[PDB]
């Protein structure tokens, strides 16, 4: 549980940053956070969301200064993390990234079309991460061109995109709309919560029914489906869409008790859980049941092994590996362990009780993470509750409070809290992954894609990365070749003209572990990150003539004050 | 050295970002982050740099999405921290900012004029914080228009802020640059150390001469002077500046050992000691002998009492407030404790041994820091030694190593280390407080001034924040009010036309702490915090025609997935 200096922490832990837009990389038990890894937000360290190669991933046509991150997840083979990928989501612009495990770098940066608000997403488990799976939260009109405002005609999508591509593979319209989601350990199947079936705006409207659903769907078939070209398309997309509204070969709803939250499979993998939140309850659905229900040889509900009663407000649940499982309690600010086996029986008829313990967490629980939980290997050694209000657990430090996330021991019988730890931004759901699951590199191939263009416009410029100094000039634009090591720039002056759009390129030479340097241009709102063996370019314009001082701002060694150079720019 | 789960921290922390370009508040000896406040980088969650509150303070003719801070420091009231404000540099845009205590937030920044990279900062300690002092790094012509690049007519200054106002009160030009800087404790004196007195940009020029100096401000007899109206001014600028150039009565230049870096006042108000980096050692200037250098009564170096050899590249010093001084040597990678009074003996020819012990430090120490050392108050029992190499001690993260902050318990006569804090994004130095010099508030009062430009549009648009719903047009401008409470937007529909410049204004109602919400328009790269009592804003352009949701990103009830709402833009 203690983390002494020049001892490693075990785990690694993938912390989302909800609406601050990057993920952070925290070490478990200790709980420190080792790295921050831009996805979403606009880093000025880095340079993410500067650097030309970061805006060549995020795409789009138009900057987004912002995201909202919540679910991130780890590929996986055969119900086993493989530490190749990390996937996360963004609700505020309706996208998703992978980041690379080995680099630690945000890799891959798409945009769902027609469909707003990406919030639940999860990985195919087996045979492998060929699929990636996010839910659109908000419903819009089809096309959403403004032709047709009303909610009647608005609806959402489930999309699937291709994990190695990152191009979307094909998506399935609803009904209602779609929260979290989860799948199986056969790769057949995967589900997701609804709490807005009346697809209503006011919240009168979407409490209005009793019960909203957990929404199958069946990949195997709609995969077919696609394949055989039996599919439509949406506005301007080429994207496959197939229908899932109503009795649909694709889909089974299954109802459940009002505005179903968190939805997660057990690692044993024959239980997708739903989360009642507005109902105290739990809702345990069979996947062995499924076939059958997508053969209409049984009842919807038939598919329900338990529904028991734990509490005020329960919005997600995660296994030790043991047969038990640990809901959190917004409401009544706990967190609830209880026996799998003891709910189907008590549902069945029995007394027996289910709920062997609740641990109050401090201030309103949100996601919940057991070390492992999402994999064949669920160690039931580490919990995690990420709390939505500090209150008074730490310093005053204002009208914002830090989120509290909890590190809980849950390798005995009983919850035991750990760690009371301090973060920023609300974050929502966390993945941890043993030190051993992840191989990480520490200098830069030449060759290496993050910088691929890099090299592509070199050659066009007859420019060898590894060993020029060149000044390129190409009308308006000035392209700036450098090189890096000790405590010096290859170059250390340059002309320009005035509303020229100048572009650097700086090649780190150094091949030392944790040499890094950077590149900050006065005055011109640029910085971007160097390390050993990398290259990263950065373009802006040349403001008004005069002199513009440009220094590396990472410490790289004892003359680091003096790794500078100058930009000198003219009257045009 | 241990805060279990319910205790408190003892210390606040506050740690300058770097290149991030936030300020961090961490609890010490916890070394935990309790809050980010954004400063000059750009916030995707509480919307800072995105918010018209914050690009109001931001001001500037151009958007800036990066910074680079390095020193923050507090105010103060005759050599104690009260408390009230936080300055800090920004070496790639040149600007100065500060941090209201009260709420965490950045109040004010100022851009420097006719200087470049603001490095060095410090304050004022006696009577008080009236002068926020500021050192300009590098060099450059003046004024700077593009007529002249030569570096023998570039040069830099001192710059003197109002601290309560933000608008600078004078400058001073001086010979060479200006690295870090400190003050005394009567408020006559403030010095600049200086490596480039050759005024060169290649590296073997920086070092050309043995000793650079120590620059040694008379401030006295420079607000004299501008009060007087002796002076002139640089371009654009009406700021007074003074020349302090050669034979000044404004300064006096001590020579100091090759390229000194850090400057640092003791808490006995009697010693300005300059670190000696490419020089083994440290400068220990008497302020008591300032007074007759001024008046030519004696030699310039006959201030210097003291010039020990301590190690290899010594950047920086502390003190525990009992005689001792603690210094970062990066070469050697370690911490020196020396005694004071020793070095005086030892430099008048005694064969006292002034080093008391020398700690290894985990890879090449920056900034050095004792506890409550910038006040009278030095208790001397906590030292944070920020490092800028982890390598090995942390689990390896990719290319980019995180930087390593250790805590020391110096308290007795042997230095302890205790902590590994890893850091993002190179922090530099920071400071800390005791918990009771910290007044913090828990929610806003309606006429606070960070939102006073909200009402005043209120009061034009004959609105009231704390009860109006409404939407007023002003042609191709829609101002939306909106209010908010519990998990329900005030309004949860309205309407605009494509290309609108659409302003958000959002009220929050709640009176319970921490009980903050957001504001986030899918699609249009918005977003903001609005905590208890708070009103806040942020405008952007309707993009194409069709629906958009705009939701709650700060989880606030159990119904926070509901608290949403329906922007419809219609073709114009
Ligand atoms: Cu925070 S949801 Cu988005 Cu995940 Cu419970
Ligand atoms: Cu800017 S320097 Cu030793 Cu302060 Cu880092
Ligand atoms: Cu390169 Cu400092
Ligand atoms: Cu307001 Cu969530
Ligand atoms: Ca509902
Ligand atoms: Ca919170
Ligand atoms: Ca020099
Ligand atoms: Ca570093
Ligand atoms: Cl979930
Ligand atoms: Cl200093």
């Amino acid at each position: 549980a203690h983390v002494a200096p020049g001892e490693l922490d075990e785990y690694y832990g993938f912390w989302s940053g909800g609406h601050q837009g990057e993920v952070r990389v925290l070490g478990v038990p200790s709980m420190r956070e080792l790295m921050r890894i831009p996805v979403f937000n606009v880093d000025s360290a880095t340079g993410w969301g500067i650097t030309n190669e970061s805006k060549e991933i995020l795409g789009g046509d138009q900057q987004y200064l912002n995201g909202d991150c919540h679910h991130p997840h780890i590929s996986m083979t055969d119900g086993r993390y493989d530490g190749k990928y990390l996937f996360i989501n963004d609700k505020a612009n309706t996208r998703v990234a992978r980041i690379r495990l080995d680099i630690m770098k945000t890799d891959k940066i798409t945009h769902i079309p027609n469909v707003q608000a990406i919030h639940g997403l999860r990985l195919q488990k087996v045979p492998k991460t060929n699929y990636v799976f996010c839910n659109a939260e908000f419903v819009i009109p089809q096309p959403n061109d403004g032709t047709d405002f009303s909610l009647d005609n608005s609806y959402t999508m489930f999309t699937a995109i291709d994990a190695e591509t990152m191009d979307v593979a094909w998506q399935v319209i609803v009904d209602g709309n779609l929260d979290n989601t989860d799948a199986d350990y056969t790769g057949k199947y995967a589900t997701s919560t609804c709490y807005n079936s009346e697809r209503a705006v006011d919240l009168a409207g979407t409490m209005r029914n009793d019960r909203d659903w957990v929404v199958v769907f069946n990949v195997e078939r709609i995969a077919a489906a696609v394949k055989a070209g039996n599919f439509k398309t949406i506005g301007d997309s080429k994207v496959p869409v197939v229908d899932g509204r109503g009795e649909s070969e694709f889909t089974r709803y299954i109802p459940v008790p009002k505005n179903p939250h968190g939805l997660n499979t057990s690692p044993d993998g024959k239980y997708f859980i739903a989360n009642g939140k507005l109902s105290p309850t739990v809702s345990v659905i069979a996947i062995d049941k499924l076939d059958d229900l997508f053969e209409d040889k049984i009842e919807l509900r038939d598919t329900i092994v338990a529904e028991p009663e734990l509490g005020l407000g329960p919005l997600h649940t995660t296994f030790d590996g043991r047969g038990n499982a640990y809901t959190t309690l917004f409401i009544d600010s706990q967190v609830c362990k209880w026996n799998i086996a003891d709910a189907i029986k008590h549902y069945n008829g029995d007394r027996v009780n289910y709920i062997r313990q609740k641990l109050d967490v401090q201030y309103q629980p949100g996601h919940n993470h057991a070390s492992l939980t999402e994999s064949r290997d669920a160690d039931g050694k580490w919990l995690v509750v990420l709390s939505k209000f500090s209150k008074d657990r730490f310093l005053p430090v204002g009208p914002l409070h830090p989120e509290n996330d909890q590190l809980i021991d849950i390798s005995g019988e009983e919850m035991k809290l750990v760690h009371d730890g301090p973060t920023y931004a609300e974050p929502h759901d966390c993945i941890l992954v043993r030190r051993d699951q992840i191989k990480t590199k520490k200098i830069y191939e030449r060759n290496d894609p993050y910088f691929a263009s890099c090299r592509a416009q070199a050659e066009k410029d007859g420019v060898t990365l590894e060993s020029d100094n060149k000044v390129i000039r190409d009308g308006n634009k000035v392209r700036v070749y450098m090189t890096s090591v000790a405590p010096q720039y290859g170059m250390t002056d340059f002309k320009v003209k005035e509303g020229d759009e100048v572009t650097v390129y700086i090649t780190n030479l150094d091949m030392v572990e944790d040499v890094t340097h950077g590149f900050c241009m006065v005055n011109h709102g640029v910085s971007m990150e160097i390390s050993p063996q990398q290259t990263a370019s950065v373009t802006f314009t040349a403001g008004k003539p005069g002199v513009y001082w440009y220094y590396c701002n990472w410490f790289c060694h004892a003359l680091h004050m003096e790794m500078v150079g100058r930009m000198l720019v003219e009257a045009a």
